[PDB]
Parts: C-alpha cells; structure tokens; sequence
C-alpha cells in the first residue's frame, strides 16, 4: 500500500470513528442530563449506544490498523480477544434492537398488564441478559475452537474466526444474527402499526362523543376526573386527585395534562374495558365476531353506560353476532340511551350499521416519535448489514466468488450502523435533537 493510500484511509476512517464516538456519547449524555429522556425504552437506547461506542472506539480503529498495515501484527492472543470483542458488541447491538421492538410491542398491544411489569429494574435485567447471552454465544467458540480441533489453522498475520470454516456455518450465524431478527422485527412493527391505527381511531371516536378535558374536573357523581372519563379518586379532595394524577403520569402535572398523556390513560381504560367484555358471558361472543370498527362502537357503548347496561341489549347483541346490522339498528334506537344522547347514539348506531367511520370524519394515523424512531433504527440495521449478509449468502452457492476487498467494504458498511443509529434518534425525537445541540454548543463555549 502506497503512502497516499495509507493517509486517505486513516483520515476517512478516523473521521468516521470520531463521528461514531461523538454521536453515541451524545446519546448517552442526553439520557443522563435530561430527565424527560429517562424512560424505560431509552434504557435499551443507552445499552445500544454502549455497543455502538465499542464499535466506534475499538472495532473501527483496530480494523483501520489491520487494513493500512495489510496484516495482523499484534499476535494470536490479541487476534482472538479483538474478534471476541467485535462479535460480542455487534451481537449485543442486535439483541438491544430486539429488546426495543419487543418492549414497544407489549406496551402498545397490552398497555395495562405489561405497564405493571415495565419498570427500570426489569429493563436493567433484560439489558444485562442480552449482553451475557452475546458473550456466552461467541467468546467461548472464538477462543477455544483451536483447542477442540487440535490446531490453530489461522496463519500469523491473519485474523479471522476458525470455527467458521464452511460458508454454510457462517450462513447459520447470518440466519441467527440478521435474517431471523429482521423477519421478527418487521412482523412486530407491522402489529405495532396496526394496533396504533386501531387505538387512535377509538381515541378520536370517544373525543367527539364523550369529550376531552386537559384539566381536573368533577363527573356526574362528583368525583375528580381527567381526559376522557378517567376517574382519579373517589375522595373529596383536589390534592388527593393531583397525587393520583402525578403517580399515573410521572411528573408534577398540578391538575393540567397533555393530549398524549390523556391518550396514554385512555388506552389503559380501553384494555380494562376489553378485559371486562371478554369476562362477560353476554358480551364476549358478539365482540369476538365483530370487526375492528364495530368493536370500537361496542367499547364506546361500554364507556357510556357500563358492562351491565350494554349486556341488557340481549336481542340487539344477538342480531349483531348474526351480522343483521339494519335490524340491530332498530332495537338500539328504541332505548332510553337514544333519548338521553340522540346525536352520540345515532353516530354509534350508524357505525354498527355500516362498519366504517362515516358518522365521524377521521384523520390519518399520526405516527408518534416512538413508532417513527423504531422504523428508522430497523431500516438503518437492514441498510448497513444487508451487504455483508448477502456476501455470506453468495459464498454458500460459490466458494470464492466474494473477493477480500468486498468483505472489507461489507464490514465497513456494517460498522456504519453505529454511526447512523444516534442520527435516527436526533431526526425522529425532538427532545434528543435539542439535548444534542445543547451539549455540542456548551463544549464549543468554552
Ligand atoms: C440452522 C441454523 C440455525 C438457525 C438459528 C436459529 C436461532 C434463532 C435465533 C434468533 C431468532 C430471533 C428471535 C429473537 C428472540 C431470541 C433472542 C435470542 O436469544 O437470540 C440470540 C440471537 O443469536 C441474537 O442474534
Ligand atoms: C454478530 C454478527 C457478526 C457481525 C460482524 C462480524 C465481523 N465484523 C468485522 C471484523 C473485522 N476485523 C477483521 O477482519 C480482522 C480483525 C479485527 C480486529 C478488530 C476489529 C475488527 C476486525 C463486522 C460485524
Ligand atoms: C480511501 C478513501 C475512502 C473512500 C470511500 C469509500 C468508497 C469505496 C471504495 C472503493 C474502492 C476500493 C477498491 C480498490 C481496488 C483495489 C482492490 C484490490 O485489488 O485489492
Ligand atoms: C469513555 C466514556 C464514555 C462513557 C460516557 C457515558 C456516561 C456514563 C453514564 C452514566 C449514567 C448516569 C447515572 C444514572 C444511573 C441510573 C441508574 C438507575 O436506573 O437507577
Ligand atoms: C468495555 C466497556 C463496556 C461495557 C459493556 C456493558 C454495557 C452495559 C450497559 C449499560 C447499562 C445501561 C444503564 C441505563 C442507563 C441509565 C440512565 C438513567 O436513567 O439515568
Ligand atoms: C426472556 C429472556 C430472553 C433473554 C434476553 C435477551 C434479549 C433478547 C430477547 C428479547 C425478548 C425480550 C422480550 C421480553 C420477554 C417476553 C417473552 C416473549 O414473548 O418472547
Ligand atoms: C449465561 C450464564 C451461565 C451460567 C452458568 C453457571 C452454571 C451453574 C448454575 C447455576 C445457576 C443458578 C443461578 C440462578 C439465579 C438465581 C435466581 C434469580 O434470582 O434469578
Ligand atoms: C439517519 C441516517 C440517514 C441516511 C442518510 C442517507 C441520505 C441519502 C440521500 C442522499 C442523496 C443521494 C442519492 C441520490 C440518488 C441517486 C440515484 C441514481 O443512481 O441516479
Ligand atoms: C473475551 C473478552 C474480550 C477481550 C477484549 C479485549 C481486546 C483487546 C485486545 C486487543 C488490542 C491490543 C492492544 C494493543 C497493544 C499491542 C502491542 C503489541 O503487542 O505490539
Ligand atoms: C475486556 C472485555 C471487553 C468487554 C466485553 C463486553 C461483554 C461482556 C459481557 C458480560 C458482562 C455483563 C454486562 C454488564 C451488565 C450490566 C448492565 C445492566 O445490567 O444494566
């Protein structure tokens, strides 16, 4: 390698390492200095930043030395230890991406039962297990394969994993670390998006029909309430109501909350209502037989008159289960319910009749920062890791079709995931972008 080629590689790779270490330290410090970013799902983001910092500071720089020098010059022990660290960190990054996906999946699908289990303590446990599993999977095999086989067949000046002899063995690891995790995370995201779409529609339906209050008010029974009919306490005190509200949210609200915080309390109420319906012998067979649009209409009815109230419409419920919607509409309209709230009742009835959102003009699904960041980090993983994993796939069909130069570029592209991952958080999350800019401007002055 000529002197001009050595300088050019050192500059580009050096600047790449600097951008990787800076971005991941900015991600870690943002969570540390800003309390609003100290959420359970950001514990996994911090854990991912740690794996990416190892890639940026260690893997990128030791690989730059290996490229420039044209061989491994640090010995056999340093080779096995550097490979163990590189593969353990890369595998830990994938496991944190799986931890982000699964956490967001259970918090959107089950916001009541899972949120009782979703604590920093359990997050710290899952983070530690993801790091330990990654260590036990790679490090023993990398260090001790030579002793099992009886010879170290990796030549002096070379540095690669000996247990990955046949490309089919490498393909197995590619299936385990990329192909299967990607399929799982894409399936998870699909269910998350679908659940969010359905839950937002119920939120908008009840916002029109019941009403949304961002400040503490009193219900018909005189009890302190907030959002869309969310009971805070039955105690005749405002301080007791503020205490229950601060406990459920996680900040000093002082009686005033946001639409997003009200949507979070609403989704917990939806799960409690759906839990009731499935436990109710009169409401369970009709709910299971109904589509997502007509299910929301039933929940709306439950929110207004309760479980026993809706269950009292024996003939209407049976006709809805029989898919006789025009006939069910007749019985539901000839009730005390229709006489008390005719506008809300006719909108609910039309929904049962058509199975569409024609009674309300509904907006498209507003994708929150959480959902947006999830697809960004998942698309970033696929983008950067695809070239190397396709090269492994090519190798199984034809032995030496992939040249050494291409493996090197595939490895570099793979490392780029560590660089663009903090950029995804900055692009999708406003709170991250502002903290990043705050930390950088403070470092410049002074
Ligand atoms: C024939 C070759 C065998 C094929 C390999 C099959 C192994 C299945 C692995 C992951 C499934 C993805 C689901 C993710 C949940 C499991 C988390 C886990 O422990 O997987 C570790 C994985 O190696 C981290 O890359
Ligand atoms: C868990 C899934 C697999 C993830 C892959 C595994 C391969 N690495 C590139 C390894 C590059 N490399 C060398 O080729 C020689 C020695 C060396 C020392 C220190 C750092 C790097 C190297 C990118 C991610
Ligand atoms: C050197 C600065 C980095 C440039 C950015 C990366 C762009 C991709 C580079 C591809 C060119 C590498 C291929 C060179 C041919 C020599 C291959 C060989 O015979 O070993
Ligand atoms: C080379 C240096 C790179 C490391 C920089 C990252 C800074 C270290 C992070 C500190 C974490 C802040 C301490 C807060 C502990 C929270 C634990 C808890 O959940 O109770
Ligand atoms: C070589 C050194 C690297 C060590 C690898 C192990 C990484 C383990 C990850 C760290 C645990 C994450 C803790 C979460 C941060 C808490 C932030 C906060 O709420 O204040
Ligand atoms: C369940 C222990 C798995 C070991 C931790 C390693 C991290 C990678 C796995 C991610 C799954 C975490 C999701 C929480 C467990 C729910 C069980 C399930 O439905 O799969
Ligand atoms: C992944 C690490 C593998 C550990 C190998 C050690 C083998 C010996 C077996 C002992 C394991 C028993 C410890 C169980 C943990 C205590 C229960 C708990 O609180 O979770
Ligand atoms: C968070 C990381 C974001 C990733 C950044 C990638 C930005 C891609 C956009 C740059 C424009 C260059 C692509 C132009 C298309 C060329 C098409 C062609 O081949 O003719
Ligand atoms: C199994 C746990 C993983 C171990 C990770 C530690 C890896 C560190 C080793 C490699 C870097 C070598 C340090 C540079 C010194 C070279 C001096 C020389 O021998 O010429
Ligand atoms: C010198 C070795 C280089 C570092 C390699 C890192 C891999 C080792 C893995 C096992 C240690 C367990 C990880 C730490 C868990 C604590 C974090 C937490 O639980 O929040």
């Amino acid at each position: 390698m000529e002197t001009v080629e050595m300088v050019a590689i050192a500059t580009v790779a050096g600047l790449l390492s600097l951008a990787t270490v800076t971005g991941n330290i900015l991600l870690m410090l943002s969570i540390k200095v800003n309390r609003q970013l100290q959420t359970v799902n950001n514990y996994f983001a911090f854990s991912l930043a740690c794996a990416d910092l190892i890639i940026g500071a260690f893997s990128m720089n030791l690989y730059t030395v290996y490229i420039i020098m044209g061989h491994w010059a640090l010995g056999a022990l340093a080779c096995d230890l550097a490979l163990a660290l590189d593969y353990v960190a890369s595998n830990a990054a994938v496991m944190n991406l799986l931890l982000i996906s699964f956490d967001r999946y259970f918090s959107v699908t089950r916001p009541l039962s899972y949120r009782a289990k979703r604590t920093p303590r359990r997050a710290l446990l899952m983070i530690g297990l993801a790091w330990l599993v990654s260590f036990v999977l790679w490090a023993p095999a990398i260090l001790f394969w030579q002793y099992l086989v009886g010879e170290r067949t990796v030549l002096a000046g070379q540095c690669y994993i000996q247990f990955l002899s046949q490309p089919i063995i490498t393909f197995g690891t590619a299936m385990a670390t990329f192909y299967l995790p990607v399929t799982v995370m894409c399936t998870l995201y699909w269910r998350i998006y679908r659940e969010t779409e359905n839950r937002a529609n119920i939120f908008e339906m009840l916002r029109i029909d019941e009403g949304l209050r961002l400040k503490i008010y009193k219900d018909t029974e005189g009890y302190y309430t907030i959002g869309i009919g969310h009971l805070l306490t039955k105690s005749p005190s405002l301080n007791a109501a503020k205490s229950e509200l601060d406990k459920a949210i996680g900040r000093n609200t002082n009686g005033v909350i946001t639409k997003d915080e009200a949507e979070k309390l609403f989704n917990q109420d939806v799960d409690a209502a759906v839990r009731g319906i499935l436990r109710n012998a009169k409401l369970k067979p009709v709910y299971d037989s109904l589509d997502a649009v007509r299910r929301a209409a039933l929940i709306n009815m439950v929110f207004q008159m309760g479980e026993t109230g809706v269950a009292g419409f024996t003939n209407s419920l049976r006709m809805l289960q029989q898919k006789r919607w025009d006939e069910a509409a007749v019985n539901l309209a000839k009730s005390r319910w229709y006489n008390q709230t005719p506008n809300r009742a006719k909108r609910v009835i039309t929904t049962f009749r058509t199975g569409t959102w024609d009674a309300y003009t509904f907006s498209l699904v507003k994708e929150k920062a959480a959902l947006r960041t999830l697809s960004a980090i998942l698309l970033a993983f696929i983008l950067t890791w695809t070239p190397y994993n396709i090269m492994v796939l090519v190798s199984t069909f034809c032995k030496d079709c992939v040249p050494e130069t291409l493996w090197e570029l595939g490895y570099w592209l793979c490392y780029v995931n560590a660089t663009i991952n903090p950029m995804c958080y900055a692009l999708c999350n406003k709170a991250f972008r502002d903290t990043f800019r705050l930390l950088l401007l403070a470092r410049w002055d002074h």
